[PDB]
């Protein structure tokens, strides 16, 4: 019946559904209106999921397992995987096939395995509330997630056993909840996410024609390297900087007391938040042949603000970039919103107010917006949300270069996503043993008038006379943007693809010129492509 919204972070997930008109976050057990994306697997063998999990973690860093969402749907060589396996305190692994995953107690499990013990509790917390059995879901992913992390993240909610209703990216979301508020129509707005795993920018438009919202991203950017657990890291190693000056001990080969830093600092940092100083305070940390040692050490906020200002500052340039990509200027966004809790340090909503002349909205809760926001795209699913339409179109018609330097159309501008289309196209010359698929992107009949996205050739053509080769080509453009063009040949069984990415913003003001640009020239490329029409259309070598 009903389909709840959750927000599976990198460090906390929430769980709410539409009450009627209303969204409502759920709490779980505890009380807790978010539950810490943490799995643990305890000596006596059974499951720990959230808080029990984040209670013990400091005594079994081996099995208690966090941060998976940086290695969902990523190859173990991947430099971010890589990168993670040096420090995190559990044990990843290359799967046989190369994927990254985990390795506790000897069992080996794929990061989907380890999430999905997540959203089991955010589905029980649900069935809680209503007090019925709850199998459908929309689930969110950041903006910056590819196929395959998209992929592996609807097979955690299948593994959750949840029916995946929708995918949708955390700013819509995010967006979606903020929309609900009366008065958001026909407005441009920023979506500032600085999460426990990244910082992601949005630009989003929400505008309202003719009784319907509609809302649809106008550009997006993300890094990895700019997330809350990297305020952390400059954090601890302030600490064991600190220790060390102190009394001469790097804890950093140390693994208990490494573990039990990093929360210590965690929580340092976040009061900070609402402190001008705060007391990191370790009993027993270590010892060595002179007896037990203990810490204590005085963070005050202004150290802590110089030892993130470059990370603070380094969320700007992306701002600046999701701007250009939109072709908007600052003076066109009429609200900007924070998303994630490591907005709520001061110096972070300083900087963002700086950058965009005006203070953020106050009204959009940082930590359930995502979640709402999904429960809002499940309540549009039931008919519960009416005249709301989440807007994702091709801004300029998709195609090939065929014979005579034409663009030959396989998905037109403004074609709803996810969408595909297929055409079955033949050889140019007697015995063709390969054609090259060139995607173009463009409103004008000349090939070499539009933009480029890539090429690619399928060989293996049997000899046979021009046009009587079956060569089908298929546009497919997934839910994440994503184009996937194929090359097949129908009576050889050879096919060869390729993937184009999303771009990284719409340009309204560069795509209307090029509309009108296209206008401007419909008779000219008419009678080009007429006369090229005179010699099933056909792909030359
Ligand atoms: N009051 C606070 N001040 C500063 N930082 C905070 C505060 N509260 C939480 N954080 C930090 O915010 C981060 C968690 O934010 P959030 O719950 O929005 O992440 P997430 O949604 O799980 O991550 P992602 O969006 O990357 O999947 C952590 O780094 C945490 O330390
Ligand atoms: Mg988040």
């Amino acid at each position: 019946g009903k389909i709840i919204g959750i927000d599976l972070g990198t460090t906390n997930s929430c769980v709410a559904i539409m009450d009627g008109t209303t969204p409502r976050v759920l709490e779980n057990a505890e009380g807790d209106r978010t539950t810490p994306s943490i799995i643990a697997y305890t000596q006596d063998g059974e499951t720990l999921v959230g808080q029990p999990a984040k209670r013990q973690a400091v005594t079994n860093p081996q099995n208690t397992l966090f941060a998976i969402k940086r290695l969902i749907g990523r190859r173990f060589q991947d430099e971010e995987v890589q990168r993670d396996v040096s420090i995190m305190p559990f044990k990843i692994i290359a799967a046989d096939n190369g994927d990254a995953w985990v390795e506790v107690k000897g069992q080996k499990m794929a990061p989907p395995q380890i999430s999905a013990e997540v959203l089991k509790k955010m589905k029980k917390t649900a069935e809680d509330y209503l007090g019925e059995p709850v199998t459908e879901a929309v689930i969110t992913v950041p903006a910056y997630f590819n196929d395959a992390q998209r992929q592996a993240t609807k097979d955690a909610g299948r593994i959750a056993g949840l029916e995946v209703k929708r995918i949708i990216n955390e700013p819509t979301a995010a967006a979606l909840a903020y929309g609900l508020d009366k008065g958001t129509g026909n407005r441009t707005i920023a979506v500032y996410d600085l999460g426990g795993g990244a910082f992601d920018i949005s630009i989003i438009e929400i505008d309202e024609v003719d009784g319907e919202k509609t809302f649809e991203v106008l550009a997006t950017n993300g890094d990895t390297h700019l997330g809350g657990e990297d305020f952390d890291s400059r954090l601890i190693n302030y600490l064991v900087e600190e220790f060390k000056k102190d009394q001469g001990i790097d804890l950093r080969n140390d693994p208990l007391a490494m573990q039990r830093l990093k929360e210590a600092a965690e929580k340092a940092k976040i009061e900070l938040s609402s402190a001008q100083q705060t007391d990191v305070n370790l009993p027993y940390i270590t010892a060595d042949a002179t007896g037990p040692k203990h810490m204590n050490i005085k963070v005050t906020r202004a150290k802590l603000e110089s030892l993130v200002e470059d990370l603070v500052n380094r969320s700007i340039e992306p701002l600046k970039v999701a701007l250009q990509d939109a072709g908007l200027s600052v003076s066109d966004i009429d609200d900007v919103i924070l998303v994630g809790g490591q907005t709520r340090m001061p110096m972070v909503q300083k900087k963002v107010a700086e950058f965009f002349g005006k203070e953020p909205r106050k009204d959009v809760n940082p930590d359930e917006a995502v979640a709402i926001g999904a429960a809002v795209q499940g309540g549009v699913l039931t008919g519960d949300v009416k005249d709301v339409l989440l807007l994702d179109v091709t801004p300029l018609s998709l195609g090939i270069e065929t014979m005579g330097g034409v663009m030959t159309t396989l998905i037109a501008k403004n074609t709803t996503i996810p969408t595909k289309h297929s055409q079955v196209f033949s050889t140019a010359e007697d015995n063709q043993s390969a054609v090259t698929i060139h995607v173009l992107q463009g409103e004008r009949k000349r090939a070499a008038d539009n933009k480029s996205l890539g090429q690619f050739n399928l060989d293996g053509i049997n000899p046979a006379p021009r046009g009587m080769p079956q060569i089908e080509v298929t546009f497919d453009i997934d839910a994440d943007g994503i184009l996937h063009v194929s090359a097949k040949d129908k009576n050889s069984g050879k096919e060869q693809k390729i993937t184009i990415k999303a771009s990284s913003g719409l340009n309204e003001d560069e795509i209307q010129k090029m509309v009108r640009d296209a206008e401007a020239n419909a008779e000219a490329d008419r009678k080009f492509e007429e006369l090229v029409q005179t010699r099933r259309l056909l792909l030359t070598g």
